[PDB]
């Protein structure tokens, strides 16, 4: 009834990349058992807490639909428990440092012996065989390693990190693809596989469009849709001109269109005192007559200086500046509604406050109120894929070690050894 | 064997989001038949060509491992051929405008009648049921609708788009999760499902950390790790010091950590003339003693105001300026190796130039040289998930209608029928 009903996940993950992956599997029906360090558990529990003595929203928004067991895996009893759990699992997921799981004694080769059907899934900073394969990597370092930082921001400013989790959550979603692919092939082979996603590679996959641009730049010496292609438009900090004459690596293009048709971020009424009073406005090559009507420039329709992409290259930023003057007395929603009349791709910069309280996102189950009696209810992002046959049933994140005894019971342990394990500080 | 060997994909997709999904399915073994507009095909073919009358890099980097057939789907004969192809398909994938495929007559209800096993997968701008469900959306419009633009860039600048394809390829990768999930459940039910991913929702999934911050902000009135919470560091337009006093929605934090571990983008030697001569340096709380050794100031090791997150919060950007002075005479790789010996989370900003020609990325199959005997070789991004059991075999992108007659012969049509369809301008 749900895609992953019956799929048993032995979940070693912590922080963001790994837990995002296993949470989303949980949302699609998977039985997720989260292994955590004794006493402290996943480090997100105590990071950026809003209330003293309560698991942070960092933890709760990444660990819904999971059960928690505490386990010291560097004890002989802990390793024995892992062997029993591995034999019951369909998928093992981890995002420890390079070699950490191996050093515990659970190499891929040994895992295969324990369970020929289990899939091992890993998130690492760099791919196996990479010069940097042994490095520990965090979110923004991964954005920097994968080309995003270099190609994000403005030509007269620094490399800029994205607010979106390009390093972590993005890598987790990519690992989910790997895991599901390994499940699909297991129906044929009856055998599990090892799958791994490097954070650098997940970032680079989303920056594919910039590898397109790098080759175009190498081949032709110019990127015509970039602001720097407009003569005497772009300048560095010290006032030096920036043209493609002297550019050999894909530059920062500010708010240019990327993989979309040419566009820009345009101010709307209240921009001086409202950080998000903007729209993104696209000048699509097949929409020039429509734009000319909207901005009352009929004389631009039949002028070759204006009516082709090629003609607009020397003046596109002038055109954006002029269009922007038309929005001076309208808010971003009024502008979006106006542009929509013309079928022009255009929308508001939604603030996080607006998104958190948007009726539409709650209607469609993308922003979800999680019922949590212990911590008070909270919002989370639900499943971004909608299915005809089912809806996720999101349930609160576990307290540390909440399901330890419950899980140990399922392994067949009678009450005697459970006391021992607690006594020995194994769980 | 590859995970999706034998999976037949009827591929209606165009531009970036849809084609990224079906290409990556192709990389994992799927049989992808791309349906294209007669004459012009997928709009990416003519989109920023580097050579006249040769398919662009936009096209080739998103359409490897596919066959191409031209089809006028508004003709009765075209619709007939689609019905035949649907009956042989496991997955249909589309990213036309809202209602477009329905208007062609291929509603989900009708598709189910044709083939109870087929999965229908769609990329949309906004989710079904959303107030904005009927809008057409490109890359950066989705970045703006999903909260990324509002929370990316600087406090004294505009909302800023990511160079990463948060709207397009990211939505495509999310759709791949949905499709694979639908294949999993089909093993149980014997029935296909409809799956859809909205570009807004794919963006919001990656911006989950900012929805965390919005709730923290609403609950507490402050985000202590953001630059706006540091005494007299960030300043507004009129030049006065920023604070959370009047901030009610998650602001832009420049190059801050985005998570529990603070960081910043620090200049290295050559930054004045090299836009990517930077490293990201993360001041992890647990790694502080290691940082004190590299900085060569043991005074702060035992100082209480310094060896704690609370001790640094008043003067965090002061010590980022000082650590940056250590790097003024060293390039980003020299600075990174200096920090690698301490296991410190520090990494360089990699340029697209460096990444395109990096030995490691080519060694691990993440940057791949495609052997294209028609157009000349090009680079692409390969599969970002690495598997123990197989490697992708990437094959060059198809010419427009290159496999039309080949596909029609597979449908059991003879040369008479084929010539009729060509003459009638159906293919
Ligand atoms: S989303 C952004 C985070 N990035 C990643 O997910 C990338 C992969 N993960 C990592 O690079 C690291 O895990 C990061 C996130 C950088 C954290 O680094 P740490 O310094 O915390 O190193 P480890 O995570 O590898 O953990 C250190 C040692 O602790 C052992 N360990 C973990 N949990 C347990 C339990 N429950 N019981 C006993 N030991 C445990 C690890 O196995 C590891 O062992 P070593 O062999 O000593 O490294
Ligand atoms: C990208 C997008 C904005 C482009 O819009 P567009 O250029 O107007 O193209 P559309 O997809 O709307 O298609 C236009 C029409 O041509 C038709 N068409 C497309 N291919 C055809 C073919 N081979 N034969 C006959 N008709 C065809 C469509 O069915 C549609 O018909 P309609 O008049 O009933 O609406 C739009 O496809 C879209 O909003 N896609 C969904 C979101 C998305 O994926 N965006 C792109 C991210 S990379
Ligand atoms: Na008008």
């Amino acid at each position: 009834t749900k895609p992953l009903d019956g799929i048993n996940v032995l979940d070693f993950t912590h922080v963001q990349a790994g837990p995002a992956c296993t949470q989303m599997m949980g949302f699609l029906g998977a039985n997720v058992i989260k292994i955590e360090r004794r006493g402290s558990g996943d480090m997100t529990r105590g990071w950026l807490q809003d209330k003293p003595n309560v698991d942070s929203l960092y933890f709760t928004m990444f660990n819904c639909n999971k059960r928690s067991i505490e386990l010291d895996m560097k004890t002989p009893e802990g390793k024995e428990l892992l062997e029993q759990m591995i034999k019951k699992a369909d998928v093992m997921v981890e995002n420890f440092g390079p070699g950490a799981l191996d050093r515990m004694g659970f190499t891929w080769e040994y895992i295969q012996e324990l369970n020929p059907r289990v899939i091992l899934a890993s998130v690492k900073g760099y791919a196996e065989g990479h010069a940097n394969e042994h490095l520990k990597v965090y979110e923004n370092v991964a954005q920097c390693s994968g080309g995003a930082a270099a190609t994000t921001g403005f030509w007269d400013g620094p490399p800029t990190v994205s607010g979106a989790a390009l390093g972590d959550s993005n890598s987790g979603m990519h690992l989910m693809i790997g895991i599901l692919a390994a499940l699909e092939i297991r129906h044929k082979t009856g055998r599990g596989q090892k799958v791994a996603v490097a954070m650098q590679d997940a970032v680079l996959n989303l920056v594919r469009i910039k590898l397109r641009d790098q080759q175009r730049l190498e081949r032709t010496g110019i990127l015509a849709e970039y602001p720097q292609a407009q003569p005497n438009f772009a300048f560095d900090r010290d006032g030096n001109p920036l043209s493609f004459d002297n550019i050999t690596s894909v530059p920062r293009g500010g708010n240019a269109g990327g993989g979309g048709q040419p566009g820009w971020m345009l101010k709307c009424k209240g921009w001086e005192t409202d950080a998000d009073s903007y729209v993104y406005f696209t000048i699509a090559a097949n929409m020039w007559p429509q734009i000319c009507d909207m901005i009352d420039k009929p004389e631009w329709k039949d002028d070759p200086a204006y009516n082709t992409f090629e003609g607009r290259v020397d003046k596109l930023m002038d055109i954006f500046s002029f269009i922007e003057t038309k929005f001076a007395d309208k808010d971003k929603f009024e502008v979006t509604e106006w542009a929509a009349q013309y079928g022009i791709p255009c929308g508001p910069v939604m603030s996080m406050k607006e998104l958190a309280h948007d009726p539409s996102l709650q209607k469609v189950g993308t922003v979800v109120e999680v019922v949590d009696e212990i911590r008070g209810n909270h919002l989370t992002v639900g499943a971004p894929f909608k299915f005809s046959g089912f809806q996720p049933e999101i349930t609160r994140a576990p307290l540390l070690g909440e399901h330890t005894d419950e899980v140990l019971k399922e392994l067949g342990l009678d009450d005697a050894k459970i006391k021992e394990l607690h006594a020995k500080q194994v769980v």
